[PDB]
């Protein structure tokens, strides 16, 4: 329970894990037009752990995929080169490594996209604004209304999802990871709260899930479902990313994971979910358990954890592995200290978004 089963092994796949502790996908916006730089080999190599597994930060699948200031891409001959000479970093230091493909659909600015284009969605549907964007300058910004995409469009975006997976195997990444949350592309199509759409793609659960269904049955196809994770958050309302019924919801996309696994004859390499944080922690509590339950295959929860309700996750079987966030921007060896119970260092939310190599990046200090 407590003789820390964060540190026993496990099986995620063809990948022997050491331990639980897995670094959660977090944009840091270092990587300078678009280029992986140095800077990220260094700070991954500080987080990486013989056996751990690390999650990059979103990456982009195409030229209109952005929403943030200097985010990676792994669509280009460039990007994949020096993707690479960061994943060979890791890997000398024994961990396993996912590339997570982001797309944010309607979460842009004119000055992420080409020629200044409106961002593209299921939906003519603006996020509100109560809502900011965070801009190159680092002001912010209102997101404008997006271009509702067609059917055809769709397929396209799918294909570059299945070229960007083909991109991060090139770069050498153990596999890619499915960014299907936060409010961002699929999370448009699944939240009934965003998908006002009258075609096959829209309406009933089923039509909301195909997105999502054909984005992963792609990847999959494409590298195999032993190297793709899957990530959603039903119960998150980021930039107005909310559903009537966020549990109904999260269990029909579970389905249709089980089923591309059936079908497939192979299991994915997990379902990642991000939890939002008493009544209101127990239902959350529930709705995770119940997902994970549902789910044929390893989960990750990610979401507020700490030590302690990360121990408590695993001792319970409520979930395979633990994703930390923040205490990983500020501890760089988080598995370390955890393992220890040694006292972690606080981050600062100021430097989260700032394009410094160092600063508030690779200088927060090891034990
Ligand atoms: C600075 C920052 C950047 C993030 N970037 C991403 C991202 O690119 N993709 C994603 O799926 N989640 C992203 N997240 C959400 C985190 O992966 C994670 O779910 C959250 O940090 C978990 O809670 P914790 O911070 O208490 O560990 C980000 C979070 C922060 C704080």
């Amino acid at each position: 329970d407590g003789n820390n089963p964060l540190f026993s092994p496990y099986k995620m796949g063809k990948f022997n894990l050491s331990h639980r502790v897995v670094l959660a996908p977090m944009t840091r916006c270092r990587a300078l037009n678009n280029i992986p730089q140095a800077a990220l080999g260094e700070y991954y190599e500080q987080r990486a752990t013989a056996g751990g597994f690390l999650i990059t930060e979103g990456t982009m699948i195409s030229p209109t995929s952005a929403g943030f200031p200097h985010v990676p891409g792994i669509f280009t001959k460039e990007q994949v080169r020096e993707w690479k000479k960061i994943v060979d970093v890791v890997h000398a230091k024994g961990a396993v490594i996912f590339c997570q493909l982001w797309h944010v659909g309607r979460a842009s600015h004119e000055v992420y996209q080409p020629a200044g284009a409106a961002p593209i969605s299921s939906t003519e549907k603006p996020i509100s604004n109560r809502w900011r964007i965070l801009m190159p300058d680092g002001t912010h910004g209102i997101y404008p209304k997006p271009r509702a995409i067609g059917t055809y469009e769709i397929s396209q975006v799918v294909e570059d999802y299945r070229r960007s997976a083909l991109n991060a195997i090139e770069a050498g990444f153990d596999g890619i990871e499915i960014h299907g949350a936060h409010g961002y592309l699929i999370d448009q199509f699944l939240k009934d709260g965003i998908n006002d759409r009258t075609d096959e793609y829209g309406g009933s659960l089923a039509n909301r899930c195909k997105f999502i269904t054909q984005v992963v049955q792609a990847v999959v196809s494409a590298i195999g479902a032993d190297r793709v994770g899957v990530r959603v958050s039903p119960a998150i309302d980021h930039l107005d990313a909310m559903d009537s019924n966020p549990l109904s919801l999260g269990l029909a996309v579970v389905e249709r994971l089980n089923k591309i696994q059936l079908h497939s004859g192979s299991k994915l390499a997990y379902l990642h979910v991000t939890q939002p944080r008493l009544g209101s922690e127990e239902e959350e509590a529930r709705l995770m358990r119940t997902l994970r339950n549902a789910y044929q295959g390893t989960f990750i929860c990610s979401g507020g954890y700490t030590r302690e309700l990360g121990i408590e996750a695993v001792a319970q079987g409520d979930a395979d592995l633990v994703s930390y966030g923040r205490l990983f921007i500020s501890n760089p060896d988080l598995v370390m200290r955890i393992k220890l119970n040694a006292p972690l260092n606080k981050f600062n939310r100021k430097t989260f978004y700032t394009q410094d190599p160092v600063v508030g990046y690779t200088d927060y200090p090891f034990l």
